[PDB]
């Protein structure tokens, strides 16, 4: 294979930015501040579930909506014991309120048969509920996204909506059901990655792994999109042995891309390498949430990993800003480590990019807690504030079916600094368990 360039015209999380990291991440700037154990608590109105990946409620511009007097939150939620029993339920507090106790429960989105009364093929082989994300409409209606993941088609996964009914009192809200409840996008092949694609490969045992999953509802100028995370296709650079020797993947130099893409050749990183294509897609929707145009994505990591996980993007104080989370385990370069999480982060003038690094190498905020640590902390998300330079921090603590007495619960959030293309977490900046925004 000759070495060549191909940027397909979208922008890339290269080999040598990333590994600046490893050095830049001793910097507290970059750091998942440090939590106080004996502070945390279960939700209690979630009743021994344990409660993961989690997201507010949103205007149209990401900043959090209120709903009749209330702020909401949708999180994966379900039973310890089941590793696949994932359902979005929920959540919901008077706003002014902050206690992790002031979150009440909804129950569940989602009744088991609306997915065969939605009259929509992929939905009745529904087996779990993946993350997304909700949007509050000009009309006044909750309105969802979120994965449609099915285990009994190889874990296809697919970006789908619904329209959730909820009646608000002085005392309480209360799901009455859903509606326009619709799959929306499973992949095209050409751009994104679909299962069959997958299939193709051998599925699970090919070491391919195949996302196309928690979608990011964000407006511009009255039109409407998803930011979502997904795999390449055959057209905007596949996976593939012939992907390495793209120098578009390396950045810095030819002399850079010789030398770090011939260890590579002959790493035990190869075949990972090769099966990496992680991208953050884009479409735009109709204004009934349909599919109006796929259009390509704003960044991919060919190379470096498959895995680019809760995309992000919102404009602030004249810029835009594209983030999404990362496991170093599933990573293949020199210096991060299996204990590396990250959240990685871009910055344009312009929602639909060129799209360059935070702090010079994309690195926004760095955790290595041992998985045993009751405070670990994954699914980091910052959330958009009306105004000022800060945003709020969400992640959920505690893995999932560790401990019997300590189910996963909201992390204590805390603020990162945005100005520019730089960010800092804030010093001593831990608020409340799952509070979502800074004014009270
Ligand atoms: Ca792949």
């Amino acid at each position: 294979q000759k070495p060549y360039k191909e940027t397909y015209g979208i922008s890339h999380i290269t080999r040598h930015d990333m590994l600046q990291i490893p050095e830049q991440q001793k910097n507290e700037k970059y750091q998942v501040p440090e939590f106080d154990s004996s502070t945390i608590k279960n939700i209690s109105s979630a009743k021994g579930l344990d409660v993961w990946a989690s997201w507010p409620l949103q205007n149209a511009d990401g900043t959090v909506a209120n709903y009749h007097g209330y702020h909401i939150v949708f999180a994966l939620a379900g039973d310890p014991k089941n590793a696949d029993d994932t359902s979005i339920y929920m959540f919901y507090q008077k706003v002014g309120e902050t206690s992790i106790d002031s979150w009440k429960n909804a129950g569940r989105v989602f009744k088991d048969s609306d997915k065969f009364d939605a009259n929509d093929s992929i939905l009745k082989d529904q087996t779990q509920e993946w993350s997304g994300s909700a949007t509050f409409t000009s009309d006044g209606k909750i309105r969802l996204f979120y994965t449609d993941f099915s285990g009994k088609h190889y874990g296809k996964q697919t970006l789908t909506t619904a329209q959730v009914n909820v009646s608000a009192s002085d005392s309480s809200l209360n799901i009455n059901g859903v509606e326009d409840y619709k799959s929306i996008f499973d992949g095209d092949g050409k751009t994104y990655q679909n299962v069959q694609q997958f299939i193709d490969e051998g599925n699970y045992s090919s070491g391919d792994n195949h996302t196309l999953r928690d979608p990011h509802y964000v407006e511009d100028k009255g039109h409407k999109y998803l930011v979502f995370e997904a795999n390449t296709g055959t057209e905007d650079g596949y996976q593939g042995e012939e992907s390495l020797f793209n120098k578009a993947y390396y950045g810095k130099s030819t002399s850079f891309f010789r030398q770090e893409s011939q260890k590579l050749l002959q790493s035990d990183k190869k075949r990972t390498a090769e099966l990496a294509n992680g991208a953050l897609g884009m479409i735009e929707l109709n204004d009934d949430y349909t599919l109006k145009k796929v259009m390509k994505p704003l960044i991919a990591s060919n190379t470096v990993t498959d895995e680019i996980e809760r995309a992000n993007v919102f404009k602030m104080n004249g810029k835009w800003y594209l983030f999404t989370d990362s496991r170093g385990s599933k990573m293949t370069i020199d210096g991060i480590t299996s204990n590396d999480i990250y959240m990685l982060g871009y910055v344009s003038n312009s929602l639909t990019g060129p799209y360059k690094p935070l702090n010079k190498t994309g690195l926004v905020l760095k955790m290595d807690l041992d998985p045993n640590d009751v405070t670990f902390t994954y699914s980091h998300f910052a959330v958009p504030q009306a105004k000022g330079n800060n945003v709020v921090i969400t992640s959920y603590m505690t893995n999932r079916g560790f401990y019997a007495d300590k189910q996963s619960t909201f992390a204590p959030s805390f603020l990162l600094n945005i100005k520019g293309k730089k960010t800092s977490v804030v010093k001593d900046s831990i608020l409340e368990q799952g509070q979502l925004t800074v004014n009270k």
